[PDB]
């Protein structure tokens, strides 16, 4: 019956007969055509869909603004509210908002896909705190992820809002006028000012949705539909219906019921409403903590601690307290704390009021302690702490915030007046089984005892068998979880044996001097500086100036169109894939009969329906699958919803096959092609060395995690089988080929068009093309436009990632650390398909900064039953160079020298030769190392870290410095060719295009800078629309660090041609405008269109002889990094990083510094926190703490300095610039070796010599278990083959 | 090219020109339409000369393209256009030309 | 460089698809831009002749 | 199967434009009343020379 009425960007919206299952994100984008709000992941993690929600409180007369993730908001919840998207706060065709201006002009957008989310988080916070502190701003952005920028420029933009040679003019930014902000729509005030009691009803064929607006009604609905969920924030129910196959015919979704949002300050404690958001609870408790004395605020401190880290700002503002408690997630951060604190629940039924305790049984869902089906949680009572009562909460995740806990805890002690006899004790844990569990039996056995180390040793024993985990426990990490359980117990001992010392000095002992640092933890500030260069050049010449990305403002306003933002084309269909669920199995059968009969379904294609066009140079699995995630069927439907519904009813029966190959070692049991380099004579060199050393290092893969998922639209023209293909790709010419081949058409019938890509990093090529080919086959078959957009989960599974590597080495070295002999083996994991190119680049770039006089280097790619891996930002270098640095730090260990002494004496001299006999001038390698040692103050900080580690047993620091030689060049001259097309219209304005793709690296901005210099005109006079096979044919892939270099040379070539033709006209009228020159050129029959062409850099490699000239130039750099680790939890903090970088003459230092930071953070993630968990059956794990985590703001080093080495001329390259882009990824391992250093300092002090090989990624698990102590020895262990593990 | 097809068959005539000049069947050539984005500053399609003039410009692009390729064509005279195009790419010869 | 005109085919013209066409396109494009919408203008035979 | 300009599919949310033309050969325009026209179903805008 009812009508849904809300506002979006000031405009009224009415939906009659609304479908309750409509989420806000697709509604905004599809029904309102507001495409600024993006899909990033659909689970609330990334913040790409961030919006503002406003509501008028009619009793308090106040308008409340909170941020939220639109993906998880059902529109039936928005009744009477006002949504604000990025488009609502300003645009280029109204006025731009200052938040939008500054994030753009501070270079805080690269691909731009995350920008609207960042903008709405910052906007919303400035609406609540017009004069903020940076703490508040960076807290607001805790929920917002970015894969390009490294966050630094977004942090700078935020600082300009705080009343506390640059890349942007801060003084020119127009001020935030807090009085000219958006008015809350008056109609919603008028609706609110008249409390309707009428409960709203929304129906469809599948679902009933009741919004009761009184308490009476809520209980009435909870009685009728006892099994219906009561939706508040939908951050528990939402994510599980999306990807755990759950469905609810009836929903109850109450509006603001006053009794559900109570805040009583009682005499004994406080009672908090179940409908308060977690954000509001954080505020209530922050105030209470400051207004009350600090032994009645014990529970409220532990809750504040864990609420500071809980998710990010959007989810906290959506999620309710009652939702949290009733959800009973095993990894819940608040339930283990509430469990220990004598908390009670105020239940209410139609039959009456009732009160139950919040205990283990309740958290275990025993129906005796649970709510009965017909009642609801009104409020929770958290009592004040008594004197001599102490409460503590701990947690460990993959990163410090917006990540689910591996293990957490709440613990309480009560002493009761004076003497240290423990009278009560509650110890609760999470992440250690299907629910939050309390160690009550252990706690009984400890009552009566004193507080000292006698009781710890026994307490640890008797919890370790009570709260035990089976080796096959879900979540994995069993030995780490075991350790954290007792390590948090230790930290609690320390913590509370100090408040006792504080309160009663004479009767209690002081802590051991090397123990205090265990108590305070690692919590940041974000500082940075940037040096670069800037007389003889004209002021109108933009080359070298830090010009903002051309789309920067369009990113900020959401006016930038990405592939899925394109409007619905008449009668388009949606395509979605059924993927393999087995790693290596026979496909016995496929049943499509149920799927084919379902609403909207147009077609379902298997490999049979593609027949002889199911491969290229195979798309759909035929009769076997060779990994999970492999394509099996394609479901074509009238809508995306219908497509995915129907896809989940396709029945595929499998039969597993042996062998199931998952690791690189298993894969070594026909014929592999070898690749090899040999320098000098390594067999003779091993005879004359002081020592020999063998070792190896495994290195994990990496998901691309571009923020824009795979997206395309294929549109048949309806004449001559012409297709237009709009696709987010790095290689249009390849799309054109695979689509044309699939349709058996000439290439002149298929055109591929790309305006922009929302990040790619190599992962938008082969697999993109397959999906486009399959999509185009459907489009053509049915004479319809077909759109295919992947969800994040499918995307990660179908697309590959970076190649995991295995490095084995034998190093012969001198006692001074010089490495005269080096035998080396590389092994890439290729996945199901071949990858050999990655081995080749690995071996060629293996040397990095060092001169190995005798060297044998060999590589092999290894097929396994995992998704087929692809090229990635770096192309084998981040793997290959890590192998050689590991080999160095091991040799350093065996010589008793710092790795930085071993690096500096194994470096190339100014003039020297590579293993493949290419000459190099490594002068700038030396300078990069000199300046980084100076800039960083390495020597002084080295003794500071040694000093620290001598005074701290449970917290260590480490410092490392690594150099960079990143060579640049492709296999052939032909691979480096590039083309452009330049028109001059008769008004003098210019249109340029070229074969390069804008993925956020600013290639188009650089080409207009080239055009502006070459034709001597302002950048405002030049325009570029996009990239198309129709305008520039046969263009190479946008990769290899050279897109701008090469297309820049081709653009310059067209411009010069054009200028030569015009020079007669220009000399005859030197003070004329381009409009005059263009017009007289037309009047004199001179052509104003020119193709530009660059043939490519000369390049070659003879792999038989192992010699060649593959590389045109080398990017040089160095980087220093400092970290502090927690030896008890395996946590760490990046304290400071210093980077110096040889870029030649930067064409745009804003863009080039953006690329350094971005690459660095991407490498930082590869080597520390990014980790892919596969089961023994080859299934990827994607849920709970197995969630994949890219770097957030909390991972960005507290201090960050970046210097550009002064230039020195490269007549061969475009304006002497060096294509960086891939270079900075390897510099992320400075963090890896800094942590490696810190772990060694803990291992030396405690006396554990010999083999320390830490593998990448250096996760908190790996850190902790390397810092051996009594707790590592203590934990109970399992036999290898006795159980099947959750991972590996 | 800058000419507009109004039913006079200008596009048919340009493919006949292309077919003669590059020595390939008309089935191998395609044209989509006319656009200020591809060919700028074109005059009006009138004056009885649309085909005459755009035909001369199409011929001009074709000849340019054939001159660039003549080394490749003489070295493999019985090769397909697919082979000539591919080796041209492999030798960094541009296969786009304004006429 | 901001405005591109695309023509696949014309269903006859004989000179009568130039000045007046452009006026209608100009007026049409003004509306389109003003309202951020695609705008289509097709004339009926009676209006066309007039 | 030949696409002429009006054969192009409906683009999302496109509007239609139509003209009011003069009914006099040489006359003063004393006034234009748009109030009834502007209130009618579907009407988005009416542009005069102003
Ligand atoms: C991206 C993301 C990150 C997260 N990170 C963390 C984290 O770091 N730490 C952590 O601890 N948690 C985390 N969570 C979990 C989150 O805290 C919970 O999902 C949330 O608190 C549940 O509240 P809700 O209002 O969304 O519940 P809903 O999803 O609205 O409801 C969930 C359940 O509670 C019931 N319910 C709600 N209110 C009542 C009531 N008054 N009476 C009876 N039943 C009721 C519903 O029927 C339903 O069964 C995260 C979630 C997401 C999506
Ligand atoms: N923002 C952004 N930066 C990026 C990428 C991307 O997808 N997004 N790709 C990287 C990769 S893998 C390459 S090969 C280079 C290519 O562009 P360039 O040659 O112009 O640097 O950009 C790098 N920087
Ligand atoms: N079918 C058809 N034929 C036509 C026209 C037309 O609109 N349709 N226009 C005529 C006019 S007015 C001119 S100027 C010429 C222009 O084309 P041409 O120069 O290629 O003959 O075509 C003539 N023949
Ligand atoms: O050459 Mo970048 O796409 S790995
Ligand atoms: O020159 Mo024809 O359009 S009268
Ligand atoms: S947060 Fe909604 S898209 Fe990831
Ligand atoms: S700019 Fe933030 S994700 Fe690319």
């Amino acid at each position: 019956a009812s009508e849904l009425l809300f506002y979006v960007n000031g405009r009224k919206v009415i939906e009659k007969n609304v479908d309750p299952e409509t989420m806000l994100l697709p509604y905004l984008r599809k029904k309102l055509r507001l495409t600024g709000t993006k899909y990033g992941c659909g689970g609330g993690g990334c913040g790409a869909c961030t919006v503002m929600i406003s509501r008028y409180n009619p009793i308090t007369k106040r308008i409340r603004h909170h941020p939220a993730n639109a993906c998880l908001i059902p529109i039936c919840s928005l009744y009477g509210a006002a949504v604000t998207t990025v488009e609502g706060i300003g645009s280029t065709h109204t006025r731009i908002h200052p938040v939008q201006e500054r994030i753009a002009k501070c270079h805080g957008t690269q691909c731009g896909f995350c920008t609207p989310g960042m903008v709405m988080s910052i906007y919303t916070l400035l609406r609540n705190h017009p004069e903020p502190t940076l703490d508040q701003l960076t807290d607001a952005l805790g929920g917002n992820l970015c894969r390009c920028t490294g966050y630094r420029p977004i942090i700078d933009a935020c600082k300009t809002f705080c009343k506390t040679p640059k890349l942007f003019a801060e003084e020119e930014f127009l001020p935030l006028d807090p009085t000219q902000e958006l008015i809350f729509p008056p109609e919603l005030m008028i609706m609110a000012e008249k409390q309707s009691q009428r409960t709203r009803v929304f129906g469809s064929e599948r679902m009933m949705w009741f919004s009761p607006v009184t308490l009476k009604e809520l209980l009435e609905f909870k009685f009728k539909y006892p099994q219906a969920p009561v939706i508040m924030g939908n951050t528990s129910v939402g994510p599980e219906v999306k990807f755990k196959g759950v469905f609810h015919p009836v929903i109850i979704s109450p509006d603001r019921i006053e009794e559900l949002s109570v805040v009583n300050h009682a005499y004994n404690g406080l009672t908090l409403g179940a409908g308060l958001s977690l954000a509001q609870v954080k505020d209530i408790l922050a105030d209470v903590v400051q207004k009350l004395p600090e032994e009645k605020t014990q529970m409220y401190h532990a809750l504040l601690k864990h609420l500071g880290t809980l998710a990010g700002s959007q989810i906290r503002n959506m999620a309710s307290l009652g939702g949290h408690i009733i959800s009973r997630h095993p990894d819940s951060d608040l339930n283990p704390i509430l469990a220990v604190g004598n908390c009670t629940l105020n239940l209410l039924s139609k039959e009456g009021k009732r009160q139950i305790p919040l205990n283990e049984q309740f958290l275990s869902k025993c129906p005796n302690a649970d709510l009965k089906p017909q009642e609801i949680l009104v409020s929770v009572n958290i009592p004040y702490s008594r004197k001599w009562e102490f409460v503590s909460a701990f947690r460990q995740a993959q990163r410090q915030e917006n990540a689910l806990a591996i293990v957490n805890s709440g613990m309480r002690v009560f002493f009761g007046e004076g003497d240290g006899i423990i009278r009560e004790l509650c110890i609760s844990y999470g992440g250690v089984g299907p629910a939050t569990i309390c160690a009550k039996n252990s706690c009984q056995k400890l009552i009566g005892r004193h507080w000292n180390e006698q009781m710890l040793d026994i307490a640890c024993r008797l919890i370790l068998n009570e709260v035990s985990l089976l080796g096959s426990a879900p979540g994995g990490k069993v030995e780490f979880k075991r350790t954290l359980i007792i390590s948090f117990l230790f930290k609690f001992y320390l913590e509370v044996s100090q408040i006792l010392k504080k309160m009663d000095p004479v009767h209690y002992p002081s802590l051991a001097d090397k123990y205090e640092s265990a108590l305070e933890d690692l919590h940041s500030h974000h500082c940075s500086t940037l040096k670069y260069q800037n007389p003889k050049q004209h002021p109108e010449d933009p080359i070298g100036h830090p010009i903002m990305h051309l789309s920067g403002v369009k990113h900020a306003t959401g006016e930038a169109i990405y592939c899925d933002d394109m409007p619905l084309v008449d009668q388009e269909l949606f395509l979605t894939f059924v993927t393999s669920s087995r790693a290596h199995a026979k496909i016995v059968s496929i049943d499509l009969s149920e799927a084919l009969s379902m609403p909207g379904v147009v077609d379902i294609m298997t490999a049979e329906h593609l027949s002889d066009v199911n491969s290229f140079c195979k798309f759909l699995a035929t009769d076997k699958v060779f990994c999970v995630g492999q394509l099996v069927c394609a479901v074509l439907a009238d809508s995306e919803v219908q497509a995915k519904r129907a896809a989940k009813r396709v029945k595929i029966v499998y039969q597993d096959l042996e062998p199931l190959i998952l690791t690189i070692e298993e894969s070594i049991q026909s014929f592999k092609p070898e690749r090899k380099l040999e320098y000098g004579n390594v067999d003779e060199a091993f005879k004359v060395v002081d020592q020999i050393l063998e070792g190896e290092i495994h290195m994990g893969g990496q998901e691309h995690f571009y923020m824009e998922t795979q997206s395309m639209l294929v549109v048949p023209k309806g004449e001559d089988q012409e297709m237009d293909v709009y696709v987010s790709t790095q290689f249009p010419k390849y799309i054109q080929d695979i689509v044309a081949s699939t349709l058996k058409l000439p290439a002149n019938k298929v055109m591929c068009h790309v305006r922009r890509v929302g990040g790619a990093f190599g992962g938008k090529v082969l697999k993109t093309g397959i999906i486009a080919a399959v999509t185009a086959f459907a489009a053509n078959k049915h004479g319809r436009a077909v759109r295919c957009v992947l969800e994040r989960g499918e995307d990660m599974l179908i697309t590959g990632g970076r190649h995991p590597y295995l490095g084995k080495y034998k190093a012969g070295f001198m006692n001074d650390g010089r490495i005269l002999a080096l035998d080396m083996e590389h092994y890439s994991n290729a996945g199901a398909s071949l990858s050999l190119f990655v081995i080749e680049m690995g071996l060629l770039k293996m040397d990095n900064a060092y001169k190995f006089p005798n060297l044998r280097c060999r590589g092999w790619a290894c097929r396994t039953n995992l998704p087929s891996n692809t090229a990635f930002r770096g192309f084998g270098f981040p793997q290959a160079a890590l192998i050689t640095e590991s080999c160095i730090t091991e040799v350093a260990a065996k010589c008793g020298l710092s790795p930085e002494k071993v690096r500096i004496i194994n470096m190339y001299k100014e003039i020297d030769q590579t293993p493949y006999k290419q000459e190099i001038n490594a002068k700038n390698l030396i300078q990069c190392w000199r300046e980084c040692m100076a800039m960083s103050s390495y020597s002084l900080r080295k003794v500071a870290v040694e000093k620290f580690n001598a005074e701290n047993y449970w917290k260590k620091k480490g410092l490392a410095m690594v150099p960079l030689k990143f060579p640049v060049g492709l296999g052939s001259r032909a691979a480096g060719q590039a083309a452009a097309l330049v028109h001059i219209y008769l008004d003098g304005s210019v249109l340029v295009t070229h074969g390069g793709i804008e993925m956020g690296q600013g290639v188009h901005t650089k080409m207009i800078q080239v055009v502006s210099r070459e034709l001597r005109m302002p950048m405002s006079n030049v325009h570029l629309r996009g990239t198309s096979t129709e305008t520039v044919p046969n263009a190479n892939i946008s990769g290899g660090s050279v897109v701008a270099d090469l297309n820049g040379l081709a653009v310059k070539d067209a411009c010069q041609t054009l200028l030569k033709r015009l020079e007669p006209i220009i000399s005859k009228n030197p003070k004329g405008t381009w409009k005059d020159w263009a017009q007289t050129a037309f009047d004199e029959s001179i052509n104003l269109s020119a193709v530009g062409y660059f043939r490519g850099y000369e390049s070659d490699m003879n792999w038989e002889k192992g010699e060649g000239q593959p590389f045109e130039y080398f990017v040089y750099g160095a980087a220093c990094s400092e970290v502090e680790i927690d030896c008890l939890t395996g946590d760490h903090k990046n304290i400071r990083t210093d980077i110096v970088m040889d870029v030649g003459c930067s064409i745009n230092p804003a863009i080039d510094i953006g690329q350094i930071e971005g690459a660095f953070i991407q490498g930082m993630g590869l080597y520390t926190i990014e980790e892919l968990n596969y089961s023994p059956q080859g299934i990827l794990h994607t849920r709970g703490p197995d969630q994949y985590k890219i770097p957030a703001i909390c991972d960005m080093p507290t201090e960050l300095h970046i210097a550009l080495l002064p230039p020195s001329q490269n007549s061969n390259t475009l304006y002497s610039s060096k294509g960086l882009g891939e270079s900075g990824v390897f510099l992320g391992c400075s963090v890896f070796f800094a942590i490696h250093d810190a772990v060694s300092a803990a291992r030396q002090e405690r006396g554990l010599h010999g083999p320390l090989t830490l593998n990448s990624p250096l996760t908190p698990e790996k850190i902790r278990m390397a810092c051996e102590d009594k707790f590592t020895k203590m934990i109970p262990r399992d036999e290898p083959g006795s159980y099947v593990p959750w991972n590996v």
